[PDB]
């Protein structure tokens, strides 16, 4: 669960950068949100982490699940960018199956985010 993932779907960003995981975990993405740029770095730490949030694998292949409480919402990690349908189909019964039925937004995937005019 460490190196470069991408942030597939989610149950507000209008594209979203590469996700690199540090093992307390932490992750770093960068978020385009109505043309700024959001630069997440949050550790998670061992307590089902902390927010609180949850990582559980996924069924399919190169795939992860997270529920995070903390407004709740579900999202689904991967190790290639590529869509997986199957995938997919995982995430929306694992988000209905949490009280989670908001639409499976599936993200756009950047390689760096740039400010709009900055
Ligand atoms: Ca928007």
């Amino acid at each position: 669960v460490s190196g470069k993932w991408y942030l597939k779907a989610m149950t507000k960003p209008d594209s979203v950068t590469p996700m690199i995981l540090k093992a307390n975990l932490e992750a770093k993405i960068t978020m385009l949100t109505n043309g700024q740029c959001q630069n997440i770095t949050v550790v998670l730490h061992k307590t089902k982490y902390t927010r609180v949030v949850f990582i559980q694998p996924s069924p399919v292949r190169d795939h992860y699940i997270l529920y995070c409480e903390g407004i709740r919402m579900a999202k689904l990690l991967g190790r290639d960018p590529e869509q997986s349908q199957e995938a997919l189909e995982d995430f929306r019964e694992f988000s209905r199956a949490k009280g989670l039925n908001q639409e499976i937004l599936e993200l756009a995937q950047s390689e760096t985010c740039s400010p709009g005019g900055q």
